[PDB]
């Protein structure tokens, strides 16, 4: 059973106008099997619109491609993103009063490199409010996190969404 195609696609922005379907494919086939690979072009001039997309056979291949950034394609560093609200911070809710920094770190560090963990406390009492923010060094960590159906941290089923 195949993962949904939408989860296997990478939008590639910032292309060289000389990049073709063929040269984009030759580049990104290094990290997996490509079932689709298109450069977007003007319908009348055929001049590149400077972006395109590739579809891999599996999500693990998408991961491999994202972990191989930066990608220099036909001499230009391009900008791949999963199928955009491009942020590096998440809101994590439902962690109650017993969840600590190391719980959040041990779980979320496997999505990306963590720069800040902020466990929210009440301004008046100092009691934990039951939510936190995690800031990563890169947006793909967040993009991987928010497409999961479930997040279990410290036994709690958590609500996770993009923050600012
Ligand atoms: C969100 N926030 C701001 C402050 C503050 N310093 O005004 C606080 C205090 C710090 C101690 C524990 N929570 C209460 N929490």
């Amino acid at each position: 059973p195949k993962e949904p195609e939408q989860l296997r696609k990478l939008f590639i922005g910032g292309l060289s106008f000389e990049t073709t379907d063929e040269s984009l494919r030759s580049h990104f086939e290094q990290w997996g099997t490509l079932t689709d690979c298109v450069v977007m072009r003007d319908p009348n001039t055929k001049r590149s619109r400077g972006f395109g997309f590739v579809t891999y056979a599996t999500v693990e291949e998408v991961d491999a491609a994202m972990n191989a950034r930066p990608h220099k394609v036909d001499g230009r560093v391009v900008e791949p993103k999963r199928a955009h609200l491009t942020v590096k911070k998440i809101f994590v809710g439902g962690i109650k009063e017993d969840t600590e920094e190391h719980h959040l770190r041990d779980y979320f560090e496997q999505y990306g490199k963590i720069e800040v963990i902020e466990i929210m406390t009440d301004r008046g009492s100092g009691k934990k409010r039951g939510f936190a923010f995690v800031t990563f060094d890169d947006h793909d960590s967040v993009d991987k996190i928010v497409i999961q159906k479930y997040h279990t941290v410290n036994g709690h089923n958590c609500e996770v969404r993009k923050a600012l």
